[PDB]
């Protein structure tokens, strides 16, 4: 049909704040469909870099990374009818109030949570938590 | 402005248990509820009027099909402006913040109707509440 | 065992927007609407037959005042051991955690009435839903 | 990085019961409290201060009489770019997403003020908080 | 009639873990008013000491004043029928779900919210907070 | 002081939509995740082990099948005095305030599994994650 899957992490600032159950369950009322998830206490540097390898030659690289690891992660696999869009416009920012940043994020790194953005960042994103394939 | 305006809750909205969800949103934003009827299953008839407007349209006889498929209830909404904002409040399966917006991802199966213009509204009312 | 129990949502409800919220608190614990009418104002009558068993104590007459003094709903709700698990959900001012626990804290207005026995629900749905 | 704005939480937040849902919505926002203070009436010298540069409009008289009608809460909230964030959460009533765009629906009892710029900011917390 | 005025203390707890609101918002609900309020960003340990005069024995007179100093608290004058009982239960402890410590609290100490239990604690601890009586 | 409890939350709570629900009141009270698995569907094995204690009752079979029905979560929560007060937070069907109290109404699918006593929070963490 016009079933996807796309790949959400929940990060460590959700976790210090106590909105992981939030999150999950503005994704959840949408009636998007869990198909994978992994609890992380820690993730090894090494996925973090991979995953955010595109942002490799920016300022914020580094300071990034070292949040992505401050805390725990869960890293999941979504499904539902056009996922990969629908929980970006969910995820939105942190300017647009009604989004899951826009109502409880207000930092530019410290945001809550990651959505792919594209069919080719959700198959190569989804490949490096859930290598299993 | 004071308006009437017509909403459908739809049996996806039932079988979801997202009825009082969506009616809260309404009720929050200070609308009230100036008739409704629960219908088990909606005669037929009536959802084929209610959607003539689509009758040449590809999806008109799925989506007849699925209105009737559970329960709906009409209600009739009053308020200031209130054909335009409970609209905004419907919203569409894209933009956050709305009904649609939060609560449904199917061009099909969408929870909730509202009237979108004057006519529409008053023509609406008078198939679900034809006591007038 | 599966049954049905007559609920009326009172106009304090409507007054202070709790409509939903009370709603929404039996739909999350999975009853299902069998049937169900607004009443912009109930006939007196109807509140009267409703509330006989208390004809003679001395907070009949305001009580009737208050039950019209505003819009209620009547639900008919199905479900196992429903007349019971309701009960509880409607639950009292002093125990939080039900409806009344929650959102009320007044001897007359309470948001929300439901039966409390096989007889009283058969009754009561009678009355509210001749239609049988 | 860290602003510090004025909000007001208006008397019709008090009537409809709003208030922690407001306060709520900035406090999930992750700004936190510097200062406030509860009106159960606030001086009218205060609130024709705080609106002074509407003193010409029409609507002034009656804004002002509004604003007196009963409780205000004045909150100093800081946070990153404080001012325009909340300024955003605050919204209108045509946006579904917002403190207005879900609970208010008209054009003067719109539930809580937000600071619209620096000097405003400026300004209006040494109207509210002038120790200091 | 039956109108009656208590105190409550939101804890610094509550603050720190952003659920200020949410307490505020289940005594809102049960329909109590706002008759008083006050932000402290410290409060002086004076007027805590004197709260909790009648505990100045106790083992965990000195360890909770040093909490109950270690953050932000709002005092609230509430007043509604039978309000200090009735926001008694609500406040309720951290053993009995649907109340307030119940749903959000899990400590003897940090536990988010204090509630006058009696008419004469209401009127001394009302008289504490906002002396202007 | 600090104690570890093995939660599961049930098929139905998939099914019904009500796992962030679940999850957000354990969260809500203080409990930390330690570790968590997802499974689309858990080995038979497991959920035989689980339930062992269980094996001679007439529902064995039966609630076997159902824990098998639908993708289960199993989470270890750490927090003080965890394996009582996740206990008393899924409660009963019959307990208003709690889990099972607000969103469950069966014998059988009531949403959640909480260990009841330290020996069986120890043996049911070993049974979930023995990789310890
Ligand atoms: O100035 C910045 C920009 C971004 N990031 C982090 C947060 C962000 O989530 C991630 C990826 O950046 P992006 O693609 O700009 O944001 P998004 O995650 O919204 O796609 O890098 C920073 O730490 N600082
Ligand atoms: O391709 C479609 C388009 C619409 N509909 C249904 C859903 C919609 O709620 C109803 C009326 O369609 P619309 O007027 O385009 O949508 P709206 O109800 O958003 O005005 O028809 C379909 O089943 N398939
Ligand atoms: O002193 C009273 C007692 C009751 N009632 C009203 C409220 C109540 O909902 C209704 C029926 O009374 P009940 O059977 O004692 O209460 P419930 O509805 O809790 O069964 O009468 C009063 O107005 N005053
Ligand atoms: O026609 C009007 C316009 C405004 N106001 C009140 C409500 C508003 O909150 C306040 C200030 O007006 P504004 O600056 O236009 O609105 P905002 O508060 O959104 O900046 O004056 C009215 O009563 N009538
Ligand atoms: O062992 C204890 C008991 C109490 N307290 C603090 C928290 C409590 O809120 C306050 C007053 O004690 P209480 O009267 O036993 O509890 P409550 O506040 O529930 O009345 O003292 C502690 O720090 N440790
Ligand atoms: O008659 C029964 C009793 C129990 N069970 C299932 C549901 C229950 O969650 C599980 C374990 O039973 P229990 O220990 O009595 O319930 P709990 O999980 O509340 O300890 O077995 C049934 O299917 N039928
Ligand atoms: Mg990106
Ligand atoms: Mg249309
Ligand atoms: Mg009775
Ligand atoms: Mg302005
Ligand atoms: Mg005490
Ligand atoms: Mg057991």
């Amino acid at each position: 049909a016009g079933l996807q899957r796309t790949l959400v992490l929940i990060k460590p600032d959700a976790f210090e704040r106590s909105l992981v159950a939030e999150i999950m369950g503005r994704i959840e009322k949408k009636n998007f469909k869990i198909v994978s998830m992994k609890f992380w206490s820690k993730a090894p540097r090494n996925l973090i870099e991979q995953h955010y390898k595109e942002h490799s030659e920016q300022s914020y690289f580094n300071d990034n990374c070292d949040f992505m690891v401050s805390g725990p992660i869960i890293s999941i696999v979504y499904e539902g009818t056009d996922a990969i869009s629908k929980i970006r416009r969910l995820q939105g920012n942190i300017l647009t109030p009604g989004t899951i940043r826009g109502d409880l994020a207000n930092d530019i790194r410290e945001n809550l949570i990651h959505a792919s953005d594209s069919e080719d960042s959700a198959v190569d994103e989804i490949s490096i938590w859930f290598p299993e394939t």
